[PDB]
Order: structure tokens, then sequence, then C-alpha cells
């Protein structure tokens, strides 16, 4: 909190952003498939959903490349652009007694787009304003700000989707001005270059060093795409009802957010001064064994004692693993790493995805070894990366 006030002011717009952003995101985002799955199939919806993965995956790679070749502000104020054509086109697609939910997903797939513009670039500003010694603050107070804001979005988006979706809708619309605004005329642009798409790619992926990061950091991302992948099914197909594992998994979605809010700061006063080798480690430690204790168990009080385990780890590797992929980062091509760093996500989505259509083959108890060992190889290739790393001082 402190710390906030003593920042540069594009962190500090940077911070307002995303919360703004991740707030609009709880309200209306966590709640589209209900949206999709009503007006569309759910064989659309899945296709959807799909599109939309793959179109802000692309997103994140030219907002990458351009945030190096131009600055990382004309990038960022050309995604609030797409943002707020979106927003007003969803607005005019969902009038009531005319809505249009293909138009609405168009609408959508913008925002999206826009908003992974304003993110990717984002990232490569938070390097460029960031010194070593105040980078890893950086980090948490924006993973703090987002998981407070998604709760506060959660909450609005509850007691207005069903009801009121213009209401969300106005309001997006509103966060995002509020947001272009900022990015137009209260942000500095922050970096300078000194091009070409697959030769501003190809450096990055020669990148050994980074590239044994960047799979340490698929390994250890791919333990939180169990929520998207074998956590439902194992609650769906075997959870024990406490007077219901769908409703459950949502439990576990809030407990978290909420631990991050509250113990981030006490998490983080034990942690102040450990290398962010340490952190990556002891984070996907407890967050491979937050996990398997988990799909181990099928009653209540393990679970959630469990997923409390799973959020210590998480607080800790979030920082520190955002910290270290910074550390490996050339200072010239920041925006092309931070491109690549979208990778992670899809990959280690897909894998959990594979791995989910052979769980009932393998079980709980056969997947959970497939977990440790996948965590064991991130801590060895972080090692690898780091030791490499270390040489460069
Ligand atoms: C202005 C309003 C904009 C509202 C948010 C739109 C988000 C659209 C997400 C749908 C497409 C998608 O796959 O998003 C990818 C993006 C991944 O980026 P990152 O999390 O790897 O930085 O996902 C994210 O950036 C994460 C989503 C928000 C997370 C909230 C807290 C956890
Ligand atoms: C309803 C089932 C789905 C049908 C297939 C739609 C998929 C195609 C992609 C989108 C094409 C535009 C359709 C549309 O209505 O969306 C945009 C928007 C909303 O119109 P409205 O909500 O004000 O009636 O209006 C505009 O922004 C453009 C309006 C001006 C030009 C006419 C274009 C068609 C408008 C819809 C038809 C007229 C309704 C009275
Ligand atoms: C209270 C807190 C509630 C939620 C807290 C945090 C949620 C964080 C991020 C959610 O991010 C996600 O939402 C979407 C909404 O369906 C996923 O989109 C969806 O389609 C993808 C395509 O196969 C699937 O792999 C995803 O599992 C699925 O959820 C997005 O690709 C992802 O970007
Ligand atoms: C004031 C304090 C408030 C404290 C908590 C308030 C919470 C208010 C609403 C919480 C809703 C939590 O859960 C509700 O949104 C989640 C966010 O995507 C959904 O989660 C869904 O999307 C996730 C994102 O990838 C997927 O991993 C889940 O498998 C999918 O089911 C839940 O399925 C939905 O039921
Ligand atoms: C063909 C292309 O296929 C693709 C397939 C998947 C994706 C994809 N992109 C994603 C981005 C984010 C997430 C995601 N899922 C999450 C589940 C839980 C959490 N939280 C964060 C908050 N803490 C407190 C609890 C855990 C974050 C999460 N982030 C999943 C994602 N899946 C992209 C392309």
């Amino acid at each position: 909190g402190k710390e906030f006030w003593n920042l540069d002011k594009n962190l500090q717009l940077r911070l307002g952003i995303v919360f703004l952003g991740a707030f609009s995101y709880g309200t209306v985002f966590s709640s589209m498939t209900i949206y999709y799955n009503q007006y569309l199939g759910s064989a659309i919806t899945g296709i959807l959903l799909a599109l939309s993965a793959v179109a802000t995956f692309v997103a994140g790679i030219l907002a990458g490349f351009f945030a190096d070749r131009n600055g990382r502000k004309p990038v960022m104020v050309f995604g609030t652009i797409i943002q707020l054509l979106g927003a007003a086109l969803a607005i005019a697609s969902n009038l009531p007694g005319h809505v249009n939910p293909w138009s609405t997903f168009i609408a959508f797939l913008l925002i999206s787009f826009g908003y992974n513009f304003v993110i990717t670039a984002g990232n490569a500003m938070i390097i460029d304003a960031s010194n070593a010694e105040n980078r890893k603050v950086v980090f948490m107070l924006d993973y703090w700000a987002q998981n407070l804001s998604v709760i506060l979005g959660a909450a609005l988006g509850a007691w207005l989707f069903r009801p009121a979706f213009e209401a969300l809708l106005v309001i997006l619309l509103l966060t995002v001005l509020v947001s272009f605004f900022l990015t137009t005329f209260v942000m500095t642009e922050t970096f300078k270059p000194t091009d070409n798409i697959f030769q501003a790619y190809k450096t990055v992926l020669q990148d050994k060093t980074y590239m044994i990061f960047m799979g340490a950091n698929i390994a250890t991302t791919f333990i939180i795409m169990q929520f998207d992948n074998f956590l439902p099914v194992h609650l769906s197909n075997s959870f024990k009802t406490i007077t219901y594992g769908q409703r459950m998994l949502t439990i576990y979605l809030i407990l978290a957010c909420v631990l991050v809010v509250l113990l981030m700061t006490t998490l983080n006063r034990l942690t102040k001064d450990w290398s962010h080798q340490k952190g990556f480690i002891w984070g996907s430690l407890f967050m491979a064994i937050g996990m398997i204790f988990s799909f181990l168990t099928t009653t209540f009080t393990p679970i959630f004692i469990a997923g409390i385990v799973y959020t210590l780890g998480e607080i800790v590797y979030t920082p520190s693993v955002q910290t270290l992929g910074a550390d490996l980062m050339n200072p010239e091509k920041i925006g092309s790493y931070n491109g690549v760093a979208a990778i992670k996500m899809p990959i280690a989505s897909i894998l959990a995805g594979l791995l989910v259509s052979i769980s009932p083959m393998i079980k709980a108890i056969g997947v959970s070894l497939v977990l440790a060992l996948t965590e064991v190889l991130a801590i060895i290739l972080v090692l690898v990366a780091v030791n490499r790393h270390q040489k460069t001082k």
C-alpha cells in the first residue's frame, strides 16, 4: 500500500489499468459462457471460446513485437481504441428485445484483443520503469490488485449479470474510457528502440537460457492449468456432496483469491529477501503439493486445507517467476520476450487438457505422479536457467 504511493507515475497507471481491467473481467467475462450457452449451442460456445483464445494469443504476439518496433504507449493506446469499439458495439448488440449474441461475440473478441495489447505492452513497460530492487514489489502489487478487483467484479457480477446485463456493459465501456484517457493523456512513453517480426522472434527463441526458463515456467503454470482441465473433472466425477463438485470448485477459486488479498503482505514479509530461484521452487512446491492433496482427497475439510497450501505456494511463486523472467530478458527486446511468454498459458493448458483425456485410465493417484514428476522437471529447468544467467553478472 505505502509502496504504491512511492512508485513512478507510469507504473501507478499500470496498476490502475489492470485493476479496472480485472474488475470488468470479473463482472462480465466470468459469466460469458452462461450467456453464450443460453443463446448459442454448447458446440458453438466451445468453438467460440477456442477462437477467442487463439485471437488473444495472436494479439499478444503482435503487441509484443510492435511494443519493441514502435513505442509501448502507441500499442497501448491502440489497444484501448479497439476496446472502446468492442465495448460500444457489445452495448448496442445487447439491447433488450433486440439481443444479438453473434454480434456480441465479435464485440467481445475485439475487447479481449484490445485488452491483451494493453497487457502485453504494459508488461514490457513494467520492466522499463522498474529497477531490480522494486521490480518484485510492482509484480506483487499488480498480482494483488487483480485478485482484489476480480472479487469485487464477481460480487457486482452475480447481482446484475442475469437482471441487468447492459448495466455491466455500460460500466465496461466507462472503465475502457477511464483507461483510454489515462493511457493517452497521463501516460508517458517508456521505451525508445535503437524491424522484421520473424527476425524479432527468432532472436528470443535462440535465447537458450530464457527458453529453458520458459520450459520451467510452462511446467509451473501447468499446475495452475489444473483448475481449467482436471480439478472440475475430479470434483464433478467424484466429489462427496456436503449439505456438488462444480459448486465446491467455485468455492476453491473464491477461497484462493481471498487468501491472496489477505496474506500477500504477510507472506511477503517472510519472503522479503528470498532469491527468485528460491521463491519459484517454494511456490511451485506448495502449488504442486496443494493440487496433489486435492486430487487424492474427496472430502471438504482436506480439500479446503489443500487449497490453502496451494494458495501459499502461488502467492510466493507468482512475483518470483515474473521477476526472474525480467532479469533473463534482453533490455532492447523486452516486448518480443513478453510476446514469447504468451505461449506458456496455451501449451500448459493443452498439455493439462491432453493429460485429462487419459485421466480415467491412470486415475487420481496416477495423475498426481505426472504432476509431481513434471514439477520436479520445473525445479531442474529453473536451476539450469538461473545457473547459466548467473554467469552473465
Ligand atoms: C439476430 C441473429 C443473428 C444474425 C446474424 C448476425 C451476425 C453478423 C455479424 C453482425 C452484423 C450486424 C448485426 C447487428 O444487429 O449487430 C450490430 C448492431 C446491433 O443492432 P441493434 O441491436 O441496434 O438492432 O448494429 C450495428 O452496429 C449496425 C447496424 C447498421 C447496419 C445494418 C446491419 C444489420 C443490423 C441488424 C438488422 C436490423 C435490425 C433492426
Ligand atoms: C465481498 C466478498 C466477496 C467474496 C467472493 C464473492 C464471489 C462472487 C461470485 C464468485 C463466482 C465464482 O465462480 C463463478 O465464476 C468463476 C470464474 O470464472 C467460474 O469458474 C469458471 O471459469 C474458470 C476460469 O478458468 C474455470 O477455471 C472454471 O472451471 C469455470 O467453472 C465459476 O464456474 C463460476 O461459478
Ligand atoms: C488452440 C488454442 O488453445 C488455447 C487453450 C487455452 C488457452 C488459455 N489461455 C489462458 C489464460 C489464462 C488461464 C487461466 N486459468 C486459470 C485458473 C485459475 C487461476 N487462478 C488465479 C487466481 N488465483 C487466486 C487462483 C488461480 C488463473 C488462471 N488463468 C487459462 C488459459 N487457457 C489459450 C489457447
